[PDB]
């Protein structure tokens, strides 16, 4: 019976990915990034998520990771701002940088 192998919205409790998901970039599935309002981001890298929303256009500017490009993912039910979908890059592709602590972990 796991009690940490899912991850929900933490203001909502929408479905969201996996422990299972996670996806070490460059050998760890932990960066620490701040951007350019100086906010500091513990981003988890997952290979899927779901229940989000995406938002915009992809955007190469400020990229954390080299060779993706960004769209904002909002909680796809209460709107909350989760993190990012990279996309236009190489192994992978795309996959999904999340906020830790927007999130909360339990059972499946
Ligand atoms: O990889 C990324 C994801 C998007 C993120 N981002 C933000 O967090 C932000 C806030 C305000 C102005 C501009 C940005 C921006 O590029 C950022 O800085 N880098
Ligand atoms: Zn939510």
């Amino acid at each position: 019976a796991p009690g940490a192998s899912i991850f929900r919205c933490r203001q909502c409790g929408q479905t969201i990915s996996r422990r299972d998901w996670l996806l070490p970039m460059g050998g760890d599935h932990e960066h620490v990034v701040f951007n350019p309002a100086g906010m500091i981001f513990r981003v988890w890298c997952f290979s899927l998520a779901q229940g989000l929303r995406l938002i915009g256009a992809p955007s190469g500017e400020f990229s954390w990771f080299k060779g993706y490009d960004w769209t904002i993912a909002l909680c796809g039910q209460c709107g909350s701002h989760l993190g990012w979908h990279y996309e236009g890059g190489s192994q992978p592709q795309t996959f999904f940088g999340l906020i830790k602590d927007r999130l909360a972990e339990g059972p499946a």
